[PDB]
């Protein structure tokens, strides 16, 4: 199983983005006889998901079955593999869904070698060392997949229909297109304000200001000029800490209830650093408060690793107990990790009169640690339906102060469930872009849909101009209907986006130049911040090669099927073409437009998922469109008649006559059919995108092809 | 001179702008001066040159206040007050000038004295002396205290705007409006900018793609990553190429100066890149809405066929642009080797530039004091560049920035002229773009500051309405009901408390303006209140400079005075708020020493208030159309009146206001009355007045947020402020309503230190009104013995019928608090007063009972 050739379909060719590999492999036939029974049985260790199927055994299936269960195991929602028989005996193209390219092109290249190696197993029955090649590529995809607070966001994005691209790689995704993007990274959206960020760093700075706010903020802090600091700490109220400013030898000295200590304290503070600080002591589990839109959206508690007691079982054998929870491990799938009885558990114990033989009592929680990690062990656990009103006002409020768009308060208390003004309860820090990954799928308690709050408030449902309206033209080689069509939109007061397959251009300007294939040219006009609505004329070679650069178009149309032209290989006929140029209707949401003078195009009809197709003829009388009519469907018809030889749209039963053939340039008075059909094309995509008969009139009237 | 005793006034007092100075050789206190006279000033005509004015201004308090004054002014101050007035020493005056800012003012009082020391030293020291060793020190210290040019240039656009500015921290980044409105700037950045765009700016790698894949005249460029491959992407991009943060390789069409750039380039370490190179001038173009505003050429150290090269290098340092290099902003060059090196390239010699029109640089990047200049190019760039520019920015993404562009000839097109951008510039300079050498002044700083508060909807401010009474806050808190109910968010400050909406957040004694501080610069506040206290009028002054609405509801009762301390002085004292007011003053017109302010306020309108008296000044106002409140009897009893524009607007029947209860009704009226005028000059309408009015809460059945009342323990504990009798007197009444049924009332009392005999009427307000009494008057502040305080409360309580059985005195705040702590019982009511008030939260919070 050697692999010749590959090619990425990064839109529709078929359905969906996909890779196709050409492979050639010849104890060829050896290897499918030699099955069995056994190999199914091998994979369904390793790779347990493709259990269901020990049937089709055909080679193609199982190697796209394979690559796609590896994208599954890496966290890929459930795809499609597929095969396909190739141009030589025993050789085969296979098919299978993908998220990411190198992933997925690596996918492929592994479950070949996973399948290569068995041929080197002779006379065996088990599986050896499979997962060496699971584990290898499994660091290589978790190097390139998107992290946890970007990946909740784009979920959420999917499941509200907002188109997102990932943009210097990392956790930075442009989130809508054309002149409505918006940008999210991680969790920090483009509206987030740079200074709020910096602000939300400078935690001396985000103390003074939230403070001054009457917020829970343990600013306190200053031994002015080292005077005494037991006169601070007696007007602050035992018990206080005692500790030098600068971080570097800082001991500190904690939990301090009398002068003595205090003095002790600060005698040992003093020599580090510039200055000794002095505040109450605050106690209390580490909370986060996470606010997205002026709202408090979840909160969550951080409990260090920790057991808790039923009057039975030792520490040691509650930590064996938790460490049944299968959640716990540092393997790919394992969220948490281990409690591990260490030294600074020890500690803890003894600080506590316990030892790991003790038996704590049933409802006593004991730390084994000093503070919550997740790589410590620990646990997020979901209080946001328990928070004190108060504290919900709190978390509003000191965001709002810092001004973040999304931010969470770092915030320690003993109870969350009391109000912070009767809890001496702080806020530590303010958390820009904090980690959502303890919010959705907490560890203890529900999680909330915390990016699904982040998506609407980017585009909220009044006026979720989440896309430009994306139309695109399947033509014969020219580029005439797509610039009637742009011009139409320019004169209508649109930022107009459109490919011609050797540029790219916006408004009447070209920007780029090259090969534009489809994958390139959408994205350039998609990502463009000036765009209002897209052409994207297709090169029938970028739908061959890479397939389309887009997922669907609002509006589309085939407006013939071939002529003596450059190939694309295949048929190059009336066939080929016709399935080439079909896809553009498979992925038409609201209209498509045919050529119903064409066999081959009117066929694509019965394909096209739009809500409305609309039919152009030259033929006033031709059967099938006078009955869509009748009916109320769409058509574009050239008609003589009393008010002379014009286009006349048809709507609901209506004739819209637009205007006189005549009138329109580029023909010489209509006995130019190529550009009729171009104007009668782009006339029928302006009316479905809603342009005014108008606007449709004046741009073609307006036109001009030089 | 030795300075004693000094305060800075932040807002009115005596019109808001200075420091006041108590100053004092002792055997020169008069002689210096008399010996000297004023011919020795001589040295100043020179230094302060505005001193001239007046050869015979001998008295030294204006002399020191006009030098101090001065000093800011050679630091860049615009003018201001040098003022003179007599002290409470025999022949001695206070000192009193304008000030910017409070550490530089300050100083400059300092430095003022230090010089007018040396106008002789030894037996005599008069002339050619070192007075510019004071100034040295003096500028030095400002130069380190002051704003930089974005915020300088910011702050004068907000001054011609009338938009309020506050620095939020000791740097550039400064509040540009007051809360609710308020946006900020951090130099040249503002709120608005998105921190995604700022980040993008800076990765100038994917700045440079981001903007290739728009079709922008961006550079074709590879990573080097360290020193890979030594010679490689070149081969890719052509042999005109170049190769963190740097701020100290070119020409490499030799494989082997690219190899050493590899290898070389590393002065900030392994950030090194290939470009494409192309060459001409350093442009920045500066967009600050979408549109481009600005756009100016660097130009580096040049040489403009007339003079040789040692006479045009004079020609040009004799410039009279600049005497020397920071204090008069520019310099200009000498001649050096790397400029000759430059000449050469031309076909020069060292000496001679023998045609004209012929420009010859002798730098190369064009640096502020080695390099060269900036010029005006806004009027002259091609529009197909303009639109660039602001492509570029929108496409990064930020709202106010610059983009980094070169070309040959910036009035052709970027399409036919193979110019580039090279950097997006986040928080670029402004000061390039302001005053350039060549060229007319771009207003960058007020299109920035047009863009965060356009004139349509100029929010600069909330409404400021101030009371300058001590009316138990009942006044402020009338007021601020009927705002809330109206849909604002209030801010009002209580002397000892400050509340935003309805809640308390601030407890303590606010040091005047910090309170305004507080409350001007919440987010939230769509109004303020701001209730005032004499202290802060006569310790720093008011906490802002004007208000729209403002008050004096009284002038003296049952109290201690402060500094005439009768009608008279105090005044004075609040007349200031009066003379502020702007909009609507509304004046106690039933007391003449309130009412003769209406002679000093510049307030649009004024309002007058009156009891039931058909006040015959008051009546002739309300037939000219003035507006007046006025109490009048009726057919239900006693109405509240509004009149303005000579019409009657009867409010509201007196008995339906809820706050009226015995005596205090009557105080209450005059609460209501104000209030309902305040509200009426802020533009309420009569239902929001009447709705407020009629559903005040004076009884603090809902605690307003921090009231410090604790419920647990399984007994109340209420935790206020021993200072403020009525407030006491509040708490009474607040033990008196709740009339806990369990156990017993107790309650222990602190009346604060320096309060002559005031004490009496604390016990007055508690006594037999509690079962146990405790006094705890050593807060540890004054010499008032460890126990002559609560003597005297003691004393006061058993003269008011308290039994001596019931008192116990424990001296210590702390320890007095524990005793009841311990003392109490389930379904007790605990009132504790107190000063520190967070450690006494603190000890109840923390209290486990038995």
């Amino acid at each position: 199983m050697n692999i010749i050739s590959t090619s990425v379909f990064v839109g529709p060719n078929t359905f969906a983005r996909t890779p196709l590999i050409r492979l050639t492999v010849p104890h060829y036939a050896e290897k499918l006889n030699t099955l069995g029974s056994e190999v199914y049985q091998a994979l369904d260790q390793v790779v347990p998901g493709m259990s269901s199927d020990p049937v089709e055994q055909a080679p193609g299936m199982l190697i796209a079955r394979l690559a796609l269960k590896l994208q599954h195991l890496a966290g890929m929602e459930g795809g499609i593999a597929f095969t396909s028989t190739s141009q030589a005996d025993d050789e085969a193209e296979v098919l299978y869904s993908y998220e990411t390219e190198d992933i997925g092109l690596e996918a492929g290249e592994v479950a070949c070698d996973m399948l290569v190696a068995l041929a080197r197993a002779e006379a065996d029955v088990r599986a050896v060392d499979l997962s060496h090649h699971i584990a290898r590529y499994l660091r290589y995809a978790d190097k390139r997949t998107l992290g946890p607070s970007a990946m909740e966001l784009v979920k959420a994005a999917q499941e509200r229909d907002i188109p997102w691209y990932r943009m210097n790689d990392a956790s930075l995704i442009q989130v809508g297109q054309g002149k409505y993007q918006k940008r999210i990274e991680a969790a920090l959206t483009s509206k987030t304000s740079h200074i709020a960020v910096e602000i939300a760093a400078d935690k001396n700075m985000c103390n003074q200001l939230l403070g001054d706010l009457g917020l829970p903020v343990p600013k306190q802090r200053v031994v002015y000029d080292e005077d005494e600091a037991v006169s601070a700490a007696n007007r602050i109220g035992y018990p206080v800490v005692v500790k030098p400013l600068d971080g570097n030898g800082r001991g500190v000295s904690v939990s301090l209830t009398d002068e003595q200590a205090v003095k002790k304290a600060y005698g040992l503070a003093e020599p580090e650093g510039s200055a000794v600080i002095v505040e109450s002591m605050i106690r209390g589990d580490d909370h986060r408060l996470l606010v997205v839109n002026g709202e408090l959206v979840a909160a969550a508690r951080r409990v260090p690793g920790h057991v808790a007691g039923d009057g039975i079982h030792t520490i040691r054998e509650l930590i064996a107990l938790v460490n049944q929870d299968p959640r716990r491990g540092v393997g790919h799938e394992n969220v948490l990790t281990r409690l591990e009885l260490d030294e600074q558990a020890i500690r803890l114990l003894q600080s506590y009169g316990y030892t790991a033989d003790s038996i704590p009592p049933s409802g006593e929680e004991v730390y084994l640690r000093k503070t919550a990690n997740i790589s410590t062990g620990g646990t997020a656990v979901d209080v946001t339906d328990v928070i004190h009103p108060d504290n919900k006002l709190m978390a509003e409020r000191a965001i709002l102060a810092v001004g973040l768009d999304v931010g969470a308060v770092d915030f320690l208390t003993t109870d969350i469930t009391k109000s912070y003004r009767e809890t001496l309860g702080a806020i530590c820090e303010i958390n820009a872009g904090p980690g959502l990954r303890m919010h959705i799928s907490p560890s203890e308690g529900k999680p909330r849909d915390v990016g699904g709050k982040i998506m609407d408030m980017l585009f909220p449902a009044g006026s979720q101009c989440r896309v430009p309206i994306a139309a695109l033209t399947g033509t014969n080689g020219k580029t005439t209907c797509a610039r009637m069509l742009s011009h139409i939109l320019k004169m209508a007061g649109h930022v107009v986006g459109q490919t011609s397959t050797d540029a790219v251009l916006i408004d009447g300007n070209v920007t780029v130049k090259g090969d534009m294939t489809g994958p390139v040219s959408a994205k350039m006009v998609l990502r463009d911040p000036s765009v209002d609505i897209a052409v994207l004329e297709t090169a029938r070679g970028g739908i061959v090669r890479s397939g389309l650069g887009y997922m669907f178009c609002d509006v589309g149309a085939v407006l013939n099927v071939t002529s003596d032209h450059l190939g694309l290989g295949g048929v190059d006929t009336l066939d080929e073409l016709a399935k080439v140029k079909r896809v553009i209707a498979e992925v038409t949401r609201d209209t498509v437009v045919l050529n119903a003078d064409n066999e081959y195009t009117l066929k694509m009809a019965a394909h096209s998922p739009a809500k409305h197709i609309m039919y152009v003829t030259r033929n006033p009388e031709h059967t099938l469109v006078r009955e869509h009519i009748r009916l109320g469907k769409r058509a574009v018809v050239l008609e003589q008649g009393l008010n002379g030889e014009q286009i006349v749209i048809y709507d609901n039963g209506m004739q819209i006559p637009l205007t006189w053939t005549h009138l329109i340039p580029a023909t010489l008075e209509g006995k130019a059919l190529h550009n009729v059909e171009n104007a009668m094309f782009a006339a029928g995509m302006a009316y479905a995108l809603g342009k005014t008969l108008d606007q449709i009139r004046s741009g073609l009237r307006t036109f001009d092809n030089t």
